[PDB]
């Protein structure tokens, strides 16, 4: 049977947030909801409400796990502010976790930067660096240098309560760089890290194990992995400095690695070098040698590493001397695929399944599942150590033309806090109404599944917006494939960016069970079927 949306609402998902409405119709936004005016919503996630389900537990089955940022916390205009673009921020409620601690498998503390670092946040790292070392004599610790991890926001981390889940007694400004060091471990922190210790516990205490990893890096904070892998010294204070985390912070049992990426096509700024894949072996060897001496192989420290979702550069990391070498988990980051500004083309950000005639898959035509064959086929990788990311934002185009796949690459792209990335929340708020029974565009966009890749956008034709994205339809299809080949587990980048749709897509495909806040059922839908031609294809 065709299928109409319902007139009714069965599942409210969106909720009048204020600030929001009054950003959007300042004089230097001017957001219009059909993306006709200015680019930016500047949207806060309280727009959507928590719309997780609760999936009974399998031990059988791959894991969720799920990225949160230490930002994410922040939206000033909760304080009054928003008339400077820094003051508006995502303010993601950890409360909304805490509420259904049993959410996610894992959760993945979000990033440390390294002492050393050369890119956008240097100052930050320094600060923090100088900060640590004006404090350590008092407290009776050494000095530490390149190559120690530190964290990027020390109140953000360990001082604020509001969005982490914690009482508001618990706030304590006083905490700053020049300050942090004595509450830095779990007993003492407030902020993030102690809003995830309390979500373990609450995780805990309704039956669920809520694992807890921390990443180091990313993409912002990768410039100096190159330096500090290639100099032994520096592997070794690096090494060390993440034992001292979990000592700190025992609640965690894994440390990602989010080095963006050995061997360079990471930030343009960072340091690489062609040694960077040999390097990261031995710095995985040591590692792997250091955590077992210290904590053992029973109450164990897994290592995850960050695997870029082109096979040219995953290349590059050694992965398969990685594995043989200690390595537990790769998490493939198979999105960015496309984005404004730099692609040629419009086309998939996230896919996981390879157009018709793809070609050689370094700029367009990429998938996650030509990266998962490489891993698998060439390198011999296990499948259950390779982790699928999905994506909760789009990467969005103007101009855009479905037929030549040609944009305007230099225009202004909707975006919620950056050119061309609509953030997850954000689309349901603007763009895809997933609230009357029916997965749709809204305000002028039409949802589309391209049948060459099987995946999904967003289409508005009058400026030729284009929104590549996943939706509840693709997140479920990746939780089946991982179900189906026996892949570790699918991911989440990031969980602060999802209102609940994308996580219960995500369980529903990997093949949990309900024990419903939402019927995702009807939302699965494909939208308007178009074959978008590969460049390949068009080319020839």
């Amino acid at each position: 049977g065709a299928v109409k949306p319902t007139e009714n609402i069965p599942s409210p998902i969106l909720v009048e947030d204020k600030y929001t409405e009054e950003t959007y119709s300042r004089p230097d936004v001017n957001f219009k909801e059909d993306g006709s005016q200015g680019n930016l919503s500047y949207t806060a996630t309280r727009v959507c409400a928590p719309m997780y389900n609760h999936y009974v537990g399998d031990k059988t089955k791959p894991k969720l796990s799920a990225y949160i940022t230490d930002w994410c916390q922040y939206d000033a205009r909760l304080d009054g502010g928003g008339s400077k673009e820094e003051e508006r921020g995502r303010g993601f409620d950890l409360a909304t976790l805490m509420q259904n601690p049993a959410t996610y498998d894992r959760l993945i503390f979000s990033f440390l930067g390294i002492c050393g670092d050369i890119g956008n946040k240097s100052k930050k790292v320094q600060e923090v660096w100088d900060g640590w070392n004006a404090q350590a004599p008092s407290l009776g610790l050494p000095q530490i240098g390149k190559g120690h991890i530190v964290p990027l926001d020390p109140y953000g981390d360990l001082g604020t309560a509001r969005n982490v889940g914690l009482p508001p007694e618990s706030a304590d400004t006083s905490i700053e760089s020049g300050t942090f060091l004595p509450y830095y471990q779990q007993n003492r922190a407030a902020g993030l890290l102690g809003g995830l210790r309390e979500l373990q516990k609450k995780a805990h205490a309704m039956g669920h194990k809520l694992d807890l990893a921390f990443s180091i890096g990313g993409w912002s904070l990768s410039s100096y992995f190159s330096a500090l892998a290639e100099n032994p010294d520096e592997r070794r204070v690096f090494v060390a400095s993440v034992v001292d985390f979990f000592v700190r912070f025992p609640m965690f049992s894994c440390v990602d690695i989010d080095w963006e990426y050995p061997g360079g096509g990471g930030d343009e700024g960072n340091i690489s070098s062609d040694k960077d894949g040999e390097n990261y072996v031995l710095l995985i060897k040591e590692l792997r040698s250091a955590l077992d001496s210290r904590f053992g192989y029973s109450n164990r420290k897994e290592i995850s590493i960050a695997c870029s979702g082109v096979k040219a550069k995953l290349k590059k990391s050694n992965i398969d001397q990685l594995v043989a070498n200690g390595l537990d988990n790769i998490y493939l980051m198979s999105y960015d695929f496309f984005g404004t500004i730099w692609a040629d083309y419009i086309g998939h950000h996230t896919n996981l399944y390879s157009p018709k005639d793809p070609g050689e898959q370094e700029l367009f035509d990429l998938s996650a599942e030509a990266a998962i064959d490489y891993l698998h086929n060439e390198l011999g990788i296990p499948m259950e150590k390779i982790h699928l990311g999905y994506a909760n934002y789009g990467r969005s185009a103007v101009g855009g033309d479905l037929t030549t796949r040609q944009y305007t690459k230099n225009g202004p792209a909707l975006g919620t806090m950056e050119n061309g990335a609509p953030e997850f929340f954000d689309i349901v708020k603007n763009y895809m109404d997933a609230e009357h029974s029916l997965s749709m565009g809204k305000n002028g966009f039409v949802l589309m599944t391209d049948t060459n890749a099987d995946a999904d956008f967003l289409f508005s034709e009058a400026k030729g917006h284009f929104i590549s994205l996943d939706t509840p339809r693709t997140v479920k299809q990746k939780g089946e494939y991982a179900a189906k080949n026996k892949l570790g587990g699918v991911f989440s980048w990031s969980g602060d960016q999802d209102c609940g749709l994308l996580a219960n897509a995500a369980r529903e495909g990997l093949g949990y069970v309900a024990d419903e806040t939402i019927d995702m059922g009807p939302l699965y839908n494909p939208g308007k079927e178009i074959y978008l031609k590969s460049i390949s294809e068009i080319k020839s």
